[PDB]
DNA sequence: GAATTTCACACCTAGGTGTGAAATTC
DNA sequence: GAATTTCACACCTAGGTGTGAAATTC
């Protein structure tokens, strides 16, 4: 149709998703590496939109790293998506959202209800983070929902594939210190 | 019933009372104190931009000569960065402008041009999204005055920024030390 | 000269990284 | 026993302070 979100540097995302991607998840939230950034046009300029994030789960089990491999290691259980996260520049003109990518930097991920909006994830269970585009005032209440299937991870406490953990310390630039270090030996 | 209430308003007066001083530079300053208000009587549902000016206080240029201060258009304007937002957002917490920046010359985005050596008023304005009639509030903070300066003049001032601004704790820990 | 502005600077606030040892968990 | 979670730590990014010598204006 006209609307279309992209999801915006997707080469870096297919990077992550060929090892099986993981986010950490703490005790007071942490920050999604890559960062989830879109590219929106076909919305109407003067409309008002919020943006929502939330995370499906990807299948109906969980997973464990055993012997350098994930494995599927659960019975099934049931349903339930994450909460929403709103994006902090919601709500907001079509035009301001179509201006420049919609960038998801500043969502925390974290174990434990908490959710200073907060996105409480299941340990050791695979995630596709969604997008909601929701029409501000409309009478219909209009909502519009994209996933990203380049951009799966599996929650975990810890890093389990330390390919992954190279990637992390490669490109996310809070990691320098790491990435630094490697290239002083 | 809308109502507009200065917060953190006896900070403002310690600084008041000295002639309050706020740097500007080329890129821009934050403020210090923060300007932030109360907000009551919006309609909670109701979609609202809040608007942030600077008009002048009065006519004279000013100097400081022996630790005392002797002796205009509108500025631009600064859009609070929530904006646009429901009156429920606007009052459930203080509307805080901690992110604008005082310049001399304007060179960016976020920036408020004022002239250096003259004094100026913070003047806040509140305007209803898609409004069929052109209708806004505004709501001076006579308390908040303060003049321009590309570096502070009254010492004492300094010293006030340097008790209660945190970015400036390595001042207050040398000080302390000697 | 005297008055006002710019600048590089050291030192903070504020907060995001993975590490690795320890605690917890089943 | 061993998988999972916790958490204090060093080391970053990112950028807000006043300072004082230098530059600019007057
Ligand atoms: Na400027």
């Amino acid at each position: 149709g006209e609307l279309r979100v992209g999801l915006e540097e997707s080469e870096l995302w297919l990077r992550f998703k060929e090892l099986t991607n993981e986010m950490i998840v703490t005790k007071n939230g942490r920050r999604m590496f890559p960062v989830l950034k879109v590219n929106v046009s076909g919305l109407d300029p003067n409309a008002m939109y919020s943006f929502l994030l939330d995370f499906v789960a990807a299948d109906n089990h969980r997973w464990k790293y055993v012997n350098g491999e994930w494995v599927p290691g659960g019975k099934p259980e049931p349903q339930a998506p994450s909460c929403v996260y709103i994006h902090p520049d919601s709500p907001n003109f079509g035009a301001h959202w179509m201006k420049a990518p919609v960038s998801f930097s500043k969502v925390k991920l974290t174990n434990k209800l908490n959710g200073g909006g907060q996105i409480m994830l299941n340990s050791l269970h695979k995630y596709e983070p969604r997008i909601h585009i929701v029409r501000v005032g409309d009478p219909q209440r209009m909502i519009t929902s994209h996933c990203f299937p380049e951009t799966q991870f599996i929650a975990v406490t810890a890093y389990q594939n330390e390919e992954i953990t190279a990637l992390k310390i490669k490109y996310n630039p809070f990691a320098k210190a790491f990435l630094d270090a490697k290239e002083r030996s």
